[PDB]
């Protein structure tokens, strides 16, 4: 096992730049490696990866065959698995926004790819269904977005009973010895009891040791929302485009 500095725990793909350098200097002094010039990769983590060893050694005479042998026992490494439970409103009220919701489903997507993140697609009106059973198949994650984008949204908006099958599916994922995150996405405009209904149900998520993320769209309830999520924190807005960063590096730090 590597003993990385805690900030330099986070599987590569997710580095940026300044901690590709911070890298380079730990390796320099951890493995006593002659001085490394702190440019000598420009680039971030996604760019890191995609280098051959033999670019490693190219830029580093010295050192850049142990560099790329250290990351590959880094990648190895073992890390928190996380379940990304994305539960997603598609009532008859965001008929003319689907486009915001499933595209912001996909940026997620496109960035939660290293080898321990699990997805899952649930949406919900009058009733809510699983459109993508968790999974990390990224094959099954790219047909499960072919059939998000072709929803069409009808129905009310009964939140809680998409919160119910992100529960179930954590039941049966172990419950509490998971790393389940649920990320809800919806206006907030609840009717009736359902406020009650939602509340309850992500009071269950955090019983089962789930994190409970709300991504408002629309004129969205923002008290609402701070309600069915963990913290107000924990609440994003869809039109902030800034906002995929927020939410992101909040679920990398639940880790
Ligand atoms: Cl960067
Ligand atoms: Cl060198
Ligand atoms: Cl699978
Ligand atoms: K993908």
């Amino acid at each position: 096992s590597i003993a990385l500095p805690a900030h330099l725990r986070l599987q590569p793909i997710y580095w940026s730049r300044d901690d590709v350098a911070q890298w380079l200097k730990w390796a320099e002094n951890e493995f006593s490696l002659r001085p490394i010039d702190s440019n000598t990769f420009e680039m971030n983590g996604k760019a890191l990866l995609l280098l051959t060893k033999e670019d490693f050694r190219y830029r580093s005479p010295h050192s850049g065959d142990e560099l790329y042998e250290l990351l590959q026992h880094i990648l190895a490494q073992a890390r928190t698995v996380f379940d990304l439970y994305f539960v997603l409103d598609k009532s008859g009220s965001v008929a003319n926004n689907w486009i915001e919701i499933y595209n912001f489903v996909q940026q997620l997507a496109e960035r939660f790819v290293s080898p321990e993140m699990r997805l899952s697609f649930i949406v919900f009106s009058s009733q809510a269904t699983i459109i993508l059973p968790l999974t990390g198949d990224r094959g099954k994650i790219s047909k499960g977005l072919e059939d998000l984008k072709r929803v069409s949204p009808v129905g009310e908006t009964y939140i809680h009973e998409g919160l119910k099958l992100a529960n179930e599916q954590i039941q049966k994922a172990g419950g509490l010895k998971t790393s389940s995150i649920i990320i809800a996405l919806t206006d907030g405009k609840l009717d009736g009891l359902v406020p009650s209904y939602a509340e309850k149900e992500a009071k269950i998520s955090r019983s089962l040791g789930a994190s409970v993320y709300a991504v408002g769209v629309l004129d969205f309830e923002q008290a609402q929302l701070e309600r069915i999520a963990d913290s107000k924190e924990q609440v994003f807005p869809v039109k902030g485009g800034q906002a995929l960063k927020g939410i992101i590096n909040s679920i990398l730090a639940q880790s």
